């Protein structure tokens, strides 16, 4: 219904079409961090002197659903509990039940001015085309303009295109005998395409990326595990 619907649907379809391709066999990507079930890749890209390195991570998390993962990732009410790089943020506008515009500032992750970001964050269920395939839950976060948050002089305005894309594998048990969290696994794909704005050394920016993304993914996924443990399953 809202004014960004076409852009949202374009971004979701783009992530659905391009972001789920396996980069493990893609020789243009490099596996830069591995820990447990998590693998983090990047493509070294510069355009007009500036580092744009697309990043993609895959992960598989026992005992949670894509719905829960995406709920926790999207829900502003719980951002503080898991996110570490954010200094301040607020919802600038509510577009829909599932779509919000967020303004936020980031703590310095390299010695420079703080970055701010203004993005639409939407949570979407993508229906399976068949009952044999998992449904996909996706949270897309992408930079937008808003009259109420113009560029300011204290921060550099970063531009983002980020998605977390989740599918739930369920393996029904034997017996009589309900499915438990032991019977479920959430496959995650996380993509971040970020323009840091301004200027910074390629080497520091690449070091920060390699540090901050696996840190976030480990902390966030274990957080969803803790918060859902023992609770009825939200498919
Ligand atoms: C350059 C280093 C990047 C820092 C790593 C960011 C980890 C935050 C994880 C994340 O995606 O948060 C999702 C949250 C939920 O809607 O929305 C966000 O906070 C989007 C964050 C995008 C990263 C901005 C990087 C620019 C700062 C210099």
């Amino acid at each position: 219904t809202h004014r960004f619907v076409q852009k949202v649907e374009e971004m979701v379809q783009n992530h659905m079409t391009y972001s789920l391709q396996d980069v493990g066999g893609d020789a243009n990507w490099q596996l830069v961090v591995e820990e447990g079930e998590m693998k983090v890749y990047r493509r070294e890209v510069e355009e007009n002197g500036i580092v744009l390195d697309p990043l993609k991570a895959t992960h598989a998390v026992k005992g949670v659903t894509g719905h829960e993962v995406c709920n926790y990732f999207w829900n502003v009410d719980v951002r503080n509990d898991w996110e570490t790089t954010i200094e301040n943020f607020h919802v600038v506008e509510t577009l829909a039940d599932n779509a919000i515009i967020i303004y936020q500032t980031h703590k310095r992750v390299w010695p420079a001015s703080q970055r701010d970001v203004l993005y639409l964050s939407v949570i979407r269920k993508i229906p399976a085309l068949t009952e044999n395939d998992p449904e996909t839950w996706i949270v897309c976060a992408f930079s937008v303009d808003h009259d109420s948050a113009p560029l300011n002089n204290r921060c550099v305005r970063a531009k983002i295109n980020v998605a977390m894309i989740c599918q739930t594998l369920v393996s029904p048990p034997e017996g009589n005998q309900e499915i438990s969290r032991d019977n479920i696994l959430c496959k995650i794909t996380y993509v971040a395409n970020v323009n840091p704005g301004g200027w910074a050394p390629a080497s520091v920016l690449r070091a920060v990326a390699k540090r901050e993304y696996p840190k976030f993914l480990k902390r966030f996924t274990s957080y969803v595990q803790e918060k859902t443990a023992g609770k009825p399953i939200l498919f």
